[PDB]
RNA sequence: AUUUCAAAGAAUCAUUCUUUUUAAAAUCCGAUUUUGUUACUUUGAGUAAAUUAGAGUGUUCAAAGCAAACAGUUAAAGCAU
């Protein structure tokens, strides 16, 4: 039934725990979930936590079609109904294809732009933001080469009350996924 | 303009050189090893001597040359029994 019908990964119980949680809402019916939850399937969720120790934060894997189709269209309205009823701070990413064109794969006649190392990090970066847009990006380089990549977000999800710890959330989401250092802004 | 960023360790003087690992496809016993072409570059192979650079070597020195050196008044010694 259920477990097996959300969870593509083997069974296990945090991410059981948030196929319970979608469950919650779908069997109640909430106002602004459009056409329930029931199409989303979970590909497998990890668990970070943050330096400065203010919750936890699960990364969840999601299959790129259901990604694209469902969950980017409703996404603010779902995140903050899986917020409410899960314990930890959640983002849903899209699972993407990453390869080299120099390994001569077998059904390529060249490597997509969208399979490319650089637009599927730009494109996990738009997908962590989500609920907020992004304004610009600007890399700074340290004097001991090491790389920031400073994010200025919207200027409309700037007076929520949970700004800095959902922007030290995105920054240790992205660095855990990719090794590079973040900050994350909001317009004077 | 454009397409795979990096990370951590070990060696070593705050420096430096190095190793490990981070998608995908094919293969071999869940682990193990392969993946455009050319220019460019690295090593190599094979490559007349004389000349040339250059080592060894006091031709009376040097230009040269390719020789020489050692000990023995004819034995010490080495090796054949």
């Amino acid at each position: 039934a259920v477990q097996k019908r959300v969870l593509k990964s083997n069974p296990s119980d945090l991410e059981k725990e948030i196929a319970q949680c979608l469950l919650d809402i779908e069997l109640s019916s909430s106002s602004d979930i459009k056409t329930d939850a029931k199409e989303i399937k979970l590909l497998s969720c990890d668990l970070i936590e943050v330096e400065k120790l203010k919750k936890k934060t699960i990364l969840i894997y999601i299959p790129y079609k259901i990604y694209t189709t469902y969950v980017r269209k409703i996404q603010r309205k779902l995140i903050n109904e899986l917020e409410k009823k899960t314990k930890k701070y959640v983002v849903l990413v899209a699972k993407r294809t990453i390869l080299k064109g120099k390994q001569k794969n077998k059904s390529f006649k060249i490597i997509p732009r969208s399979r490319t190392l650089t637009s599927v990090y730009d494109s996990i970066l738009e997908d962590i933001v989500s609920p907020s847009e992004i304004i610009g990006k600007r890399i700074s380089m340290k004097a001991d080469g090491k790389r920031v990549f400073k994010i200025m977000l919207d200027s409309k999800e700037r007076q929520r009350d949970n700004i800095e710890e959902k922007l030290i959330s995105f920054a240790a989401v992205y660095k855990k996924i990719t090794r590079r250092d973040a900050v994350f802004s909001l317009p004077p």
